[PDB]
Parts: structure tokens; C-alpha cells; sequence
């Protein structure tokens, strides 16, 4: 059965751990905890194939052991995750880019940006400001919302297809 890696990274509270809860389980989470860091996996069908997603969740301490590189390095895809309500978490995709592209030794890197909390009104990311910054990396810009399920699967759709793009070359 084919096998996808995901990995979704970004800053505490973003909604890492309600995205993945709502892909799995299609429940809304409130608290999840956030010194829980694992995989999960997921059987679906993408554009009539069926494969497993293996979803890192990252979480817990942000430090750079040999063995979190490695961990991190196993995704074959990231979704770079956001909230449309903290201006720092977008500030913070940079510095994900820099770690991915390093562990990964590639400017080739299957990556989707994410806009999470798309359903708050208190918004201080640009959805335009989103839209740019994508694409000056090449990658999708998805808007989302963990809460109203809004964008959650075609985040996740949106990666494996980007990986199949690079599977090709
Ligand atoms: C609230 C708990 C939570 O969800 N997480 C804690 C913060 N974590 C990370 N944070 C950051 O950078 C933050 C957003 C901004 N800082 C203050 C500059 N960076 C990382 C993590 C987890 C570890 N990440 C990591 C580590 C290694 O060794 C290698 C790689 C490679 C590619 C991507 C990340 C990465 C970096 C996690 C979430
Ligand atoms: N309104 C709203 N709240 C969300 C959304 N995603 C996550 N949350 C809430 O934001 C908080 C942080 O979510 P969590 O998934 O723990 O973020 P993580 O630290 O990135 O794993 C929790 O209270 C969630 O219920 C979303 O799209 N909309
Ligand atoms: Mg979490």
C-alpha cells in the first residue's frame, strides 16, 4: 500500500494537533496537549489511489538533537502551518523553510503553506500577505479552519499531490 510522510510543523497553538485530530477522527479538539509530539497514520483515497498517511504531529520542546533531525527528516512532505491571528507564527515559516531545506539537503521539498483559524475574526495575517509568500516559494497556499473542518482535507490532499510532483522528476 503506498505511504505518504507528512509532517506538519509551526508555532505552539497554530492548531497542528486539531488539523491532524480532524483529519483522522473529523472531531474539533479544544485542548490537546501540547508535549504530545507523534505519528499517526490514516488510510484515505486521493484521486482514486489509496494510501497510508504517516502524520508527524510536532510538538514539545523546540531543540535540535540529532535524533529530532532525524525524526523531522523522514517526512517527504511539511505542511507549514500558520494562524491567520498570529502574526509571529507566520513570521516563524522562514525559519521552517531554513530547517526543512537543511535537513532535507534540498531546495526541492514538497511543502504546503497552511492559514489556520480561518473561522476568527481577529485576523492580523493578510490572506494577500499569505497568497505572496507562497507563492515566492513555489509551494500551495491553503486557508483552513480545525474548528469548521473548512480546507482540512484538501491541506492534507494538497501535500500528497505536491509529493507525487516530486516523486516525478
Ligand atoms: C507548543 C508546542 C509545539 O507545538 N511546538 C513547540 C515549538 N516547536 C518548534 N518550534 C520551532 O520554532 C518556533 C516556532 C520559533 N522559535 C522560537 C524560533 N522550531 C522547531 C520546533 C520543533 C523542532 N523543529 C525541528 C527540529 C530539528 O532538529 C530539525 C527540524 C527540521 C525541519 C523542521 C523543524 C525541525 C524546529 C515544535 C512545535
Ligand atoms: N477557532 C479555532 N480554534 C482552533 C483552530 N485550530 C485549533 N484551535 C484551537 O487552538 C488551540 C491550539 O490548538 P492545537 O491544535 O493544540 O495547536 P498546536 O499547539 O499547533 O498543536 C486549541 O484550543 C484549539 O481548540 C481553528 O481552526 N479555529
Ligand atoms: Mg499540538
Amino acid at each position: 500500500m503506498t505511504e505518504y510522510k507528512l509532517v506538519v510543523v509551526g508555532a505552539c497553538g497554530v492548531g497542528k494537533s486539531a488539523l491532524t485530530i480532524q483529519l483522522i477522527q473529523n472531531h474539533f479538539v479544544d485542548e490537546y496537549d501540547p508535549t504530545i509530539e507523534d505519528s499517526y497514520r490514516k488510510q484515505v483515497v486521493i484521486d482514486g489511489e489509496t494510501s497510508l498517511l504517516d502524520i508527524l504531529d510536532t510538538a514539545g520542546q523546540e531543540e535540535y538533537s540529532a535524533m529530532r533531525d532525524q525524526y523531522m527528516r523522514t517526512g517527504e512532505g511539511f505542511l507549514l502551518v500558520f494562524a491567520i491571528n498570529n502574526t509571529k507564527s507566520f513570521e516563524d515559516i522562514h525559519h521552517y523553510r531554513e530547517q526543512i531545506k537543511r535537513v532535507k539537503d534540498s531546495e526541492d521539498v514538497p511543502m504546503v503553506l497552511v492559514g489556520n483559524k480561518s473561522d476568527l475574526p481577529s485576523r492580523t495575517v493578510d490572506t494577500k500577505q499569505a497568497q505572496d509568500l507562497a507563492r515566492s516559494y513555489g509551494i500551495p497556499f491553503i486557508e483552513t479552519s480545525a474548528k469548521t473542518r473548512q480546507g482540512v482535507d484538501d491541506a492534507f490532499y494538497t501535500l500528497v499531490r505536491e509529493i507525487r510532483k516530486h516523486k516525478e522528476k
